[PDB]
């Protein structure tokens, strides 16, 4: 028995020999080897015991992926591989630059949060080749398991540690990329709590000596860059959401999202078929109309789907032979995926009396909201629509109060909101903290309803009103700006205490709406209603 | 030597011979007499019985698999387009290729049947699995081997028994997948969706990970909204559609007759059926857009007539109009149509429903300052802030037309909707809804046989609806004369096939004061 | 039998020979001992009372951990690692010197309620570099559940045991420092 004993335990004494090992690891090792010894072959928990030393040995201590340094190189992989992401990209050049100060790895955690679609899978991908380490995904979602992350107890048979654990067994560098999913959809269990696993990954104390169930070895993950995706930031659990630095990853515009289509969408889509230039060629005309008209998403997930079955249907073509060589061209794509899906951006064209068109920073990212006001036949009365949360009820209260307040001040001859029954809609989709944004919007609804002088065309505003008529400032700018810019705004009117945020974006993103800033409601009311 | 019997033939990867080697190592090395020995034996067994570098010969000739699908399924032109799609493309990757299938539509309308046609065109093992309310975990990832009476997941007990790494699976009804004590399923759904994961997936009793990628994964839905969100956002969808009475006549008469005869094993002189009688076994005996009712009708006159043939009182049976109560007795559904003249306060509306095109009707009535609305039916909160909206715009829309009529304003109104509409689709009869308060205003009618669908917003811009192509299969079986749609609808509506518009007059409206000169003549 | 049943038996007992083990405990450990000796060993029973055996030794008893309750150096610690927060200070070098003049050492509980980042936690830290205590964290915000504290029960499958045992088997002595956060939200 003894012979062939001490092959078994020579095998892992090559294995761990290559490896920086620490020392406490040894001793672990040598108790669970002088335990083998003696242990018969037949022994169950021999075989526990051997799988244990799988698992130590898999572990890469010391063992990292050179990362190079090279502020242009590092730079040429992301310009490369992916379109725009100046905030991002900056910010991975400065990860580059802490790193090189060290002369050692290092390791961060960071999130991703940005409307779906708009790439921010690909681009931590992109991270993990361009700074030559190992690429990981992993999913937290709605996992209520916490023994996911923890792993199982070592003394139960055939049970295994955590999945991250198994992550190094694969990648087998110290210094891997992880990319954790949706952590803003957290799920709920009896079982355990997933947060709290990952709390410990965060927090970067408890980092440096991570522990598993079934290892029983506190790992050094601090060198481990954590990367988080999220759709919405206010869902993500508080001790999470500080413990990590949070980056805005953008939705795109009509140009970006063509110089997306034209250096990547189509490339991607024609190496997945398999097609050649020569065989498939669409147009800049074609993708303008294919975004314009058949995609309404904030990203690219969607067009890239349309794109994709594009490519399909000419790949078909080419087999059979059916007709000449595939030029597609906005006449002729119809064949290909069908007619025109979206014929108009808005609900309405022009807005009649007491319609306002309001912006909204959605869960899903920008889009235009109509809000609009209608009439019954001593006190008034409002009523109000859609799932609004009693912070939204609320603020309409106010919103109703200021527009009477407002009336009165301007107009007191008139006597329309203070003596007849209202009722106003507010369409869903906006997060509950965003739910405030819209407050004027209502204000400017019931005004306009007052009067029956409808809101000036195509004119758009976001913001919160105080209740003697001061706006506040609203977060998202980006997001709303693009919607309005989607549904094609001409004017747009913001809090003064916004100036920062609109004048951080690109030219292109701006250009062609003309903005004007205001603090308080009586400076809109005289862009809104000119004569 | 039994174990390299299937490993010499069978090429296996490096990672799993280390697995395989290590395990027939052990097995030498434990003694027969213990009970672990035959762990390792099963074990062992389990890892040599799963193909490896076994996959099938993909036969790529586009045109043999053209006729293949064609002569087996009639219609589904949409579908076919996508399959043969798929040949093309794997035949530019010049290799096999997996993808991810999505079939939703009404039950009994061919989706579980089109699959087996597919692995029959590309010559995939068609094997076939079922989610439905499932709530463990361990039917995909299996149950781990040291606890009593493990056994591994389908999924790896498909692998055995196909002998392929190149399946085809139809995982039905993943729409309304269960949830339970153990957590969620559709987490190890997700593992399968994912060919990230499918390069390398693992099992709690084979604990070795199996290229599973390049296999054609099929899955059947009822309704799309249903589907869990991360599933949905990975799935790629495809409509099947319903079909009118016109087309269910080619089918029954093409398939289901000969299909029904081919089970019985009865030649066609013998049991001799008509196309008259499948008019009728149609209007009379199904309301529905699936086929599950013919199919069953079907079978019930020729099991009927098999015992005819055989005892000899009827040694010929041949079947006529008069003649097919002898077999399936009385006309079951008499009428189609609930009301035949719809009175005042009363109209016909349109829903998309999980069991397909559905027809409904919409009510409204009285009950006796200011006038109230009491909604009724299993309604969700959308659809009662909806009929806030429409009862809204009902208000202000009589000031506009007609200020003297102070019917709707002041005195107390009862309302009721029928339910089966999804909670996306309630809103849809929005429209209707404000057609029967108007109605129930002035007591003048709506014109007959008119439906009529859209949402509407309170100042009342009408808004696009989902599923139209159902809806119209629905509006035409209940014998509609009119249908008002909405003009963002107008892409749908002529995307359809002409035979099943045929005869409909159609408007298109934009706003409410349309629907208002079109449901009323004057 | 001497290779598997004993070898556990052994590896546990030379482990806890230096533990001053309350009198109650032997008995349910030797308990224990008889019936590795007397279970199967391929069973999964064995292999719970493998399970319960090891946690049972694994934990310290009677291992104190010692101080130099130093207070002058104590003082000096706290006042290079933060600025303000002197009321804080002046509450935990009474502590110690409570402690130092019983001539032993003392277990008691107190509670910083402040607003978020003000460094409550940073503190706990400091206070266990002061006192050479071994330093621990737990939360409790948003949680619902007993059985991650008072642990399940050691008879079921899966089962998960109590939070306080780790810290203690994590530390491997008594006198620890734990910190418990977010107390109002539980
Ligand atoms: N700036 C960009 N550069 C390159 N590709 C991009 C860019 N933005 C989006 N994409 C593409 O859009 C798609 C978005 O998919 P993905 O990143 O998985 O979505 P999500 O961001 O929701 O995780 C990818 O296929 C990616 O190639
Ligand atoms: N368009 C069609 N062409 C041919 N057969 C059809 C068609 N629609 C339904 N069938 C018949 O339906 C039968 C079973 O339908 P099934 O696949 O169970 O429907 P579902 O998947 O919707 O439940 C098949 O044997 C098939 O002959
Ligand atoms: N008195 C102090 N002197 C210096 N830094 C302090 C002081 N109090 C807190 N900090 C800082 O607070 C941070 C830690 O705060 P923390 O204890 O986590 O906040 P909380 O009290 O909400 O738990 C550290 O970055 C630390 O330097």
């Amino acid at each position: 028995e003894k012979d062939d004993k001490d092959a078994i335990e020579e095998k892992f004494r090559e294995r761990l020999k290559e490896l920086v090992v620490p020392k406490h690891v040894m001793d672990v090792v040598d108790e669970e080897l002088s335990k083998l010894g003696l242990l018969d072959n037949h022994s169950s928990e021999f075989n526990v015991t051997r799988n244990y030393l799988d698992w130590l040995t898999s572990i890469p201590w010391g063992k990292y992926s050179n990362e190079n340094l090279d502020l242009a190189r590092a730079q040429a992989v992301l310009e490369e591989d992916h379109y725009g992401m100046e905030d991002v990209k900056k910010r991975i050049l400065e990860f580059i630059a802490v790193s090189q100060l060290r002369g050692s790895t290092q390791g961060k955690i960071l999130c991703f949060y940005g409307p779906p679609g708009v790439g921010k899978t690909s681009i931590a991908r992109s991270i993990a080749r361009a700074l030559n380490r190992e690429y990981f995904r992993f999913s937290v979602g709605g996992m209520t398991d916490v023994a996911e992350i923890k792993g199982h107890r070592w003394t139960y048979v055939g049970a295994m540690p955590g999945k991250i654990i198994q992550c190094l067994k694969k990648t087998k560098t110290e210094n891997p990329l992880i990319l954790i999913d949706e952590v803003d959809m957290i799920g709920r269990g009896y079982q355990g709590d997933p947060s709290s696993a990952l709390l410990e990954l965060l927090d970067p104390e408890q980092n440096a000596n991570f522990l598993d169930h079934y290892l029983d070895v506190p790992v050094d993950l601090s060198k481990v860059l954590f990367i988080c995706t999220a759709n919405v930031t206010d869902t993500i659990p508080e001790p999470l959401r500080d413990r990590m630095e949070m980056i805005n990853v953008s939705g795109y515009v009509a140009q970006e999202k063509l110089a997306i289509a034209e250096r990547y969408l189509v490339p991607q889509a024609r190496a997945l078929c398999g097609l050649d230039e020569s065989k498939a060629k669409l147009s800049s005309d074609v993708l303008t109309l294919l975004i314009k008209q058949y995609c309404r998403e904030s990203g690219v997930r969607n067009l890239q789907k349309q794109v994709e079955k594009v490519l399909r249907k000419s790949a078909y073509k080419i087999v059979s032979g059916e007709a000449e060589s595939v030029e597609v061209t906005p006449e002729n794509l119809q064949d290909f995926v069908g007619k025109p899906v979206f014929t108009v951006e808005r609900m309405y064209d022009v807005t009649p009396p007491g319609v306002v068109m309001g912006l909204a920073w959605t869960a899903m990212g920008g889009s235009t909201l109509f809000v609009e006001t209608s009439l019954r036949r001593k006190d008034g009365s409002l009523e109000v629509t859609g799932q609004l949360g009693e912070v939204m009820k609320e603020s309409a209260r106010i919103a109703y109060t200021f527009a009477r307040a407002f009336l009165m001040q301007h107009a007191p001859a008139n006597d329309y909101l203070v003596t007849s029954h209202i009722h106003l809609h507010v369409p869903e989709g906006a997060t509950p903290k965003d739910g405030p944004s819209a407050g004027c919007t209502i204000v400017t609804a019931l005004l306009s309803l007052a009067m029956g002088r409808p809101v000036r065309q195509n004119l758009a505003m976001t913001g919160e009103v105080s209740l003697t008529g001061k706006i506040l400032p609203v977060g998202g700018i980006k997001e709303k700006t693009i919607a309005a810019k989607r549904a094609g705004v001409t004017c747009i009117v913001l809090p003064a205490e916004n100036k920062k945020d609109f004048y951080d974006l690109a030219a292109f993103i701006t250009e062609g709406l003309e903005v004007h800033f205001v603090e308080h409601y009586r400076e809109i009311f005289d862009i809104a209603f000119p004569d």
